[PDB]
């Protein structure tokens, strides 16, 4: 909508208070005019038609509780957008500044969120299993990848290309949690999964075999679940990330750590220049090595140690 950019303030799903870039034009709407063409956060009003109605507010104070998965949905896709301008040189997820849109509230005890090819959606979860998913800034920014993936590798939803797309958008993810400073940590979901639980989470990538993922290509699921395994197998790549990053000694052999920022750019670039739509792991090496040895010089410290974590993982 056409209006007056200004600034909100409401309480997140985790009970934070926060500032959010409102439009104000009669209402004040989860429209945010400073970021690219915008950022934009719907009411899908427990129905799973989409986007539902623009999110609208009388005062521009938004501590319902009705309120909470829109300031965080809205709130972490402009931190989401930050990160990859800022660090990545990226203007949105099509490198031309698209609109970000999300929907929350879909559906009734929803425990998912998604990128639909066209937006963001977020459930609401049953209370047990999820509270409401954009609370989580890992998966807020998890699904945003998606969409970065979809404009550039274009990785196939499907067996291993599946698998390194569900990875990437893990990384990311992380990275994203990282880069804001809000309880960073190498696990995935923990903010808003099982709230009943203390110290768990949906994935990790230090030890996914915590939660009986795969951390060796030897381990990998080669049946036909979850499209082949795309939500298992990833964390043989989570692993080989979580290595190149912070080093340590898997399966009998060690890797130097790097750090979050170099991991990042390498498997950036892998991802934008190198990675197609149906690469597989041992393609996912060459890529990164490759990427690596363009950033770093082939005889880096910076090459040894991808080449040590995919070593590591099995992934020749
Ligand atoms: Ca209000
Ligand atoms: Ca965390
Ligand atoms: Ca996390
Ligand atoms: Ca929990
Ligand atoms: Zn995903």
């Amino acid at each position: 909508i056409t209006g007056t950019s200004t600034v909100g303030v409401g309480r997140g799903v985790l009970g934070d208070q926060k500032n959010i870039n409102t439009t104000y034009s009669t209402y004040y709407y989860l429209q945010d005019n400073t970021r690219g063409n915008g950022i934009f956060t719907y009411d899908a009003k427990y129905r799973t038609t989409l986007p539902g109605s623009l999110w609208a507010d009388a005062d521009n104070q938004f501590f319902a509780s009705y309120d909470a998965p829109a300031v965080d949905a809205h709130y972490y896709a402009g931190v989401t957008y930050d990160y990859y301008k800022n660090v990545h040189n990226r203007l949105s997820y099509d490198g031309n500044n698209a609109a970000i849109r999300s929907s929350v509230h879909y559906s009734q005890g929803y425990n998912n969120a998604f990128w639909n090819g066209s937006q963001m959606v977020y459930g609401d979860g049953d209370g047990q299993t999820f509270i409401p998913l954009s609370g989580g800034i890992d998966v807020v920014a998890h699904e945003l990848t998606h969409a970065v993936t979809d404009y550039t590798a274009g990785l196939i939803y499907q067996n291993e290309s599946g698998a390194i797309n569900e990875a990437i958008s893990d990384i990311f993810g992380t990275l994203v949690e990282f880069y804001a400073n809000k309880n960073p940590d190498w696990e995935i979901g923990e903010d808003v999964y099982t709230p009943g639980i203390s110290g768990d989470s949906l994935r990790s990538m230090s030890d996914p075999a915590k939660y009986g993922d795969p951390d060796h290509y030897s381990k990998r699921y080669t049946g036909t679940q979850d499209n082949g395994g795309v939500h298992i197998n990833s964390g043989i790549i989570n692993k080989a990330a979580y290595l190149i990053s912070q080093g340590g000694t898997h399966y009998g052999v060690s890797v130097v750590g790097i750090g979050r920022d170099k991991l990042g750019k390498i498997f950036y670039r892998a991802l934008t220049q190198y990675l197609t739509p149906t690469s597989n792991f041992s393609q996912l090496r060459a890529a990164a090595v490759q990427s690596a040895t363009d950033l770093y010089g082939s005889t880096s410290q910076e090459v040894a140690s991808v080449k040590q974590a995919f070593d590591a993982v099995g992934v020749k």
